[PDB]
């Protein structure tokens, strides 16, 4: 596992966006051989998407032959609703880069069969082979996406009931009314994330300090990253408050070395 | 508890020596009212003694009315032996400062009764009231002086067997022979150290990082964790000793003690 200890959220956004762009330009995707990218939502990914747009506007990268898969989506909320994950991804990223609609994949939470929709997504992932880079966040309790904190490492795409903690957090997006937050969501599994060639986790904020410590130092779903072949965690200084001094010191020198 | 996170061993030596001198000059000791100082041995205390000698030669401090009590001493080893803690204290400190012979107190490991000698030592401490400042080190496993790892917090001065790990250590001082290291020592107890008004522990080196973590962050357990129940405990460390502490712990004490960090930077 690689830990990138940066100072602030802006540096985390710029570094993570630059890492994605560098890999896409190293890969050089085509119509026959696209670059497959897993994508999250939320406040911390939002700053990366803004930085990715800045690099696109600078002519530094093209998403024409980039295929994307998003982590999750609300059930029962129309995709046209402003607070859907479809709306988040288009409003904050897709509408500003040269991505192709047919290469965009976001789970549909309003199908005739939620179980069937989840398996279709898993098969669309397999049809491309593997995801080359899956970007994600972590929750305060170390949970990935909408998977339960204690999800099996083999878990796959499925429907989940939102916990009481996720409803009150996401309530700010729904007029500060917990009864307006969708009660269900479709979410990729932990096994779905680990099947990617690379996982990049963005961890910012004091409230994520225990999660980052569990991810980096502990033996908390995010701890499964320790057995992943190519795991990258990009954090800011407040997120490192629970790490040991020697841990931050070693990775701070390792990155300055590159 | 205070943690003084400094950069290197020299700064730990200079700061700890300056702290001792400042307290002595703040105390203003006399014959009737002496300053009582507890003293350890070893490589890390040695640099503090060297720094204290420079401050004495500069006219910054006098030890004329300072009474000292050492932590421990080997049993069965003559005090004149080069590896006794008598020889360590005189060669590296007492022979270079203006301390008075009658104000020096070191456990005698060759008396006719080890229990009586230890009780006399405790009584001698009590006759002065309290030790005003007890300087000490810590072992890699958190032990203090020669107290066993699971020593009682109320334990007093007594004769003790050196642990197997203490026996393999210190073997370099006795011809690289574990069988030639003295098997017993007289040592102050954990309660004896805790009775002092103030305790200052010197913690340097990567090998002491686990010990510092137990002392500063761990729950009371590691004899050094007994410092957490003391009224005024001070730990002076260098950067390698902090490697096992949490970032927020070093961050907190670097800002809190920023004036003490700047004084030797």
């Amino acid at each position: 596992m690689r830990l990138i200890p940066l100072h602030n959220v802006d540096q985390v956004a710029k570094w993570s966006a630059r890492y994605i762009v560098d890999r896409i330009n190293q890969f050089q995707p085509t119509e026959a051989r696209p670059f497959v990218l897993g994508l999250p939502t939320g406040g911390t990914p939002l700053k990366t998407y803004e930085a990715l747009i800045e690099l696109y506007k600078a002519g530094e990268v093209s998403f024409k032959h980039v295929v994307t898969f998003n982590m999750d989506e609300y059930v029962g909320l129309p995709k046209e609703h402003p607070e859907s994950y479809h709306s988040f991804m288009y409003k904050n990223f897709f509408d500003h880069v040269d991505i192709q609609e047919k290469n965009i994949n976001i789970l549909n939470g309003n199908t005739e069969d939620h179980d069937a929709e989840c398996q279709r997504y898993e098969e669309k992932i397999k049809s491309y082979g593997k995801i080359h880079l899956f970007m994600g966040g972590v929750g305060v309790d170390g949970h990935i996406a909408f998977n339960e904190p204690a999800s099996s490492l083999s878990s796959r795409t499925r429907i989940k009931t939102l916990t009481e903690d996720t409803l009150i957090a996401n309530s700010r997006f729904f007029d500060n009314d917990v009864n307006k937050v969708p009660k269900y969501a479709l979410t990729i599994g932990v096994g779905t994330l680990l099947d990617a060639e690379e996982v990049m986790i963005l961890v910012t904020g004091y409230n994520k300090a225990q999660a980052l410590q569990a991810a980096v130092e502990g033996s908390w779903t995010v701890t499964a990253l320790q057995m992943h072949r190519r795991a990258i965690i990009v954090c800011d200084e407040p997120a490192t408050q629970e790490l040991k001094v020697k841990t931050v010191k070693y990775f701070t020198e390792l990155e300055a070395s590159a």
